[PDB]
């Protein structure tokens, strides 16, 4: 029944929250809706596969926090495969590429393109990222969707093609669907666009070997019998002396304070007495999650090896069911295989399809992509649509429709009496990320150390010294990138 | 604990689904959030104010369901004032008509407004009531606001002005939040532009004598002990072979089928075993309500008619803390009062402030629009902010932003094995409204019956007959109105001459 601290979610931002905590010497208590622990990670494990991400995967560098945290449980990395040639496929056709960024030859379409991804970082330098709704023009930007501002910024419909496939990869959603203050924002807190498209040097760059899931898995195996699961919360009364948490197996939990470890959205499911502040009682029925279903084809050999094809595949277009793909082969060269994403209004359409139908349908897309026969021999298929959760509502991560961020964003980490607020939601800096689920986590319980007199004020907030293992090397630009013209800009001087 | 049909909700459209299935030889429960029914509706009865309509209020022509029910259960309607003149206040200058829609003197502006109405109805036409996402321009329309919609539509300021003034009176939210696809639905599914601003004949044109609350607390009072408040729902079960409902207050309730007559986004807090589909599952959380504080400053007398004006005040302005108000003077004529709305993003701007913050703000605007000092004598307040309510989320009703209507509206009144939804924001004439309640609660209950093998399926969708105590005059145009061009229309014509 009793406790100093009862966390709400056994996601990474719960259980780094619940660490932090136990290990200061306070009694926590984990409550976790699902018969598993990792949330919007989870690990499958079977002979076919050996292990798989199906949810959250990728760390990179500058993602200190949950480098920190994996090394400390005992867990190591891996590179993603970037050897050989990265490839675009654009109106049937592939072409191969080094670089990041996918090349443009059109002079026009090259001047287009190159402005659009620099105005992206123009406009994220003038965006806290501690208060995106102070940025100068916060009003301005937030009152518009993204598909709007490609729809001024882009000359080109290669830019805009392409530009549209950046916003549906980082942000499960539709250009339509999300204010451009909010992406801006969010691109801006990963550290920018290069950063965030990139396998090497980037987002992307690594996986855990066995897992994500681990992390989680790992934390619960510290806390023993203080993580209970199939404890869905239903209720959380603040009116006495102490909180009192109430889940749907009827159980009653006591506790000096709460942290909220789950997507904003779901403390919809929460009945609140008193009730929650008028903002933040209409901010948690407007910020919803993205739509994805990660497919990974296993094959008998990584045979795109064998043609210079690192497994990249940027896919654009209507038709193609997947617009991403990276190599999911494992370190040892063996359970090869191609990990893709079904994207936003794709993952809707797609979810009617039988297993084995989304199967042909990413085999036949594969050999047209690598020009290989082999993409249609798989081994094995594996696949999650996130959609369907009850207890994550999406993947990966919340997005902000026009207008909200400006009127609701401030009172996303702000405390409700006891209860403080973790979740990747809330991070500073890879919101969104495995990474921003340590930050927030970490800080909810740093705010209880702080609200106990345990620590100062100045301790809530703390940074992280660099990983040795995964270290950053800076983002440059040419001469050229910073200075050439964009298509008005030519033809203004004309 | 053992039922036929387990209605979740006790608003309007719970209670008209609840009696419908009583009324038929049903054994039914209706499971309340709140101490109270009614809901979005809320009649307030002390000494100072005799009643007075904190939540949904107005009836009129064309919402015959509303009507019926009501009628059925001993009510009476009064009219609304509207004998004087309306005010159209903008750049903090007063100016007094007559008709529904505020003139327009100059010639270019008159033209824009014009096509602006116009033009919203003409879309209307082409979206389905039954199934907006049938259009022809469906996606394109939904992937744009109303705030781009306008910006492409209003050649003027002016028209730009009152068509923003329009969407935030209408949804109780801003032109950038919401889908213009959903929107043009929305006037539609109410007869159209004419129909949703009008007082005398339109939605606006009545009230009930004694508060609309009156409609479900007297179907509380047929069904007896059958409604069971202050039990929200927090768990459904569809494993077995009858649905289970649990409560927070730890009551089990068993069924054959479950009515959800809750705000969509509302469902979140039940829990769902077997978990929701997934369009099901992701729906419930894109689909917000509204924000608004509906405020009812009251006065000795009604003063404002000695000065030959009605009450209505259309006050466009940032500065302005109420964008709308009527009289809401008792039919009697007295408990003088004034009803106002404050919209969308001055609802959390101005939430913030005192009550008696506010009163003094509502006084000063009013004395300026009015042009009376009167106005600053006020002799008692009501006000409530339904942005702050739990069980509701917001008033008036759901708004769907940009892109949501055509991939998710599909499932909003789809069946989940045996529970079947309820609810205005179901309904497919007045949605949003009272009347779209009733419409969606009876529905509701005549899908179970026809699950039942009770009815036939072409009694589930049932018309109206139309109120003999409410004519519904019918939505008229002029040829000039018609047939003028818009402004690029103009244009056009003036570049076709100068060849
Ligand atoms: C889904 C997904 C996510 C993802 C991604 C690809 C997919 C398909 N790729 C990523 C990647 O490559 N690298 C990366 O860093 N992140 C990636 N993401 C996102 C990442 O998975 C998330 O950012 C992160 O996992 C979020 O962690 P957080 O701890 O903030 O949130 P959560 O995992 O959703 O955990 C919440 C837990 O709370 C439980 N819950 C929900 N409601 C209740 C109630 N009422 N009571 C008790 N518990 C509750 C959930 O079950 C969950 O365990
Ligand atoms: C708020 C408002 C509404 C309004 C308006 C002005 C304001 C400020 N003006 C209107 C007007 O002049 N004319 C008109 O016709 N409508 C006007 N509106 C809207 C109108 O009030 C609504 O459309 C209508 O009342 C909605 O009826 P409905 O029955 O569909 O919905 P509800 O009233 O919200 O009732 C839902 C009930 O369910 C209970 N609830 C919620 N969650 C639970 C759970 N978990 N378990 C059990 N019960 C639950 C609520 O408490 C409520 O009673
Ligand atoms: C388009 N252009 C080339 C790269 O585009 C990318 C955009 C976003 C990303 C990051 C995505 S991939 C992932 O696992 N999660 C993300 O946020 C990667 C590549
Ligand atoms: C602008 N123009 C003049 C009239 O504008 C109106 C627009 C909508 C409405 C209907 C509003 S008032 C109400 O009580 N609820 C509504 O839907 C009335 C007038």
């Amino acid at each position: 029944n009793k406790c100093d601290v009862v966390v709400v979610g056994g996601g990474i931002s719960g259980m780094a929250a619940a660490k932090l905590l136990h290990d200061s010497g306070l009694n926590v208590v984990v409550l976790e809706a699902r018969d598993r622990v990792g949330g919007r990670t989870y690990t499958l494990r079977n002979q076919k596969v050996k292990y798989v991400d199906l949810g959250g995967s990728y760390v990179g560098p500058t993602q200190n926090r949950i480098l920190r945290l994996a090394k400390e449980l005992g867990l190591e990395t891996y590179k993603v495969n970037e050897v050989e040639r990265l490839i675009h496929h654009v109106k049937g056709k592939s072409y191969p590429f080094r670089g990041p960024f996918p090349p443009v030859w059109n002079p026009i379409t090259y001047l287009d393109h190159n402005n659009f991804w620099r105005t992206m970082d123009d406009m994220g330098r003038e965006i806290p990222s501690d208060a995106p709704w102070k940025a100068p023009l916060a009003e301005e930007w937030d009152n518009m969707t993204m598909k709007e501002l490609l729809d001024k910024l882009c000359w080109t419909e290669s830019a805009k093609q392409l530009a549209t496939l950046f916003v549906n990869l980082c942000v499960t959603a539709e250009t339509h669907e999300v204010s451009a203050l909010w992406f801006l924002w969010y691109v801006k807190q990963c550290g920018g666009t290069t950063r965030i498209i990139s396998t090497t040097n980037g987002g992307q760059e690594r996986k855990f070997v066995g897992g994500s899931g681990q992390v989680s898995e790992r934390i619960m195996d510290l806390l023993g019998d203080r993580v209970k699961l199939e404890r869905p919360v239903i209720y959380i009364d603040q009116t006495r002396e102490n909180v009192l948490v109430e889940t749907l197996n009827h159980e009653m939990y006591e506790a000096k304070y709460v942290i909220s470890a789950i997507p904003p959205t779901l403390g919809m499911k929460i009945h609140f007495n008193p009730p929650l502040p008028m903002m933040r009682n209409q901010m948690i029925t407007r910020v919803p999650l993205g739509s994805v279903i990660k497919c990974i084809v296993y094959y008998k050999e990584p045979f795109w090896r064998k043609k210079d094809y690192c497994g990249t595949m940027i896919i654009d277009g209507e038709e193609a069911p997947v617009a991403y793909t990276l190599d999911d082969t494992k370190p040892e060269g063996n359970y090869a295989a191609i990990m893709g994403f079904i994207l936003a209004h794709k993952a809707r359409k797609l979810a009617r399809l039988t297993k084995e139908e989304r199967l042909k349908k990413l085999c036949e897309l594969y050999a047209k992509v690598l020009g290989s026969l082999e993409a249609l021999e798989p081994v094995h298929y594996e696949e999650k649509n996130w959609c369907e959760e009850q207890y994550s509502g999406g993947c990966y991560t919340t997005y902000f429709p026009p207008g909200i961020l400006t009127q609701y964003g401030r009172v996303l980490r702000q405390p409700v009496d006891r209860i403080y607020f973790a979740g990747t939601e809330t991070a500073t800096h890879w919101s969104g990320y495995m990474e921003g689920a340590v930050e927030a986590g970490e800080r909810a319980a740093r705010e209880i150390l702080h609200a106990m007199g345990k620590i100062p004020e100045d301790e809530i907030w703390q940074s992280e010294p660099e990983s040795v293992d995964v270290p950053a090397q800076p983002i440059t630009t040419t001469f050229l990138e910073r200075h050439l013209p964009s298509v008005p800009g030519l033809l203004r001087l004309i």
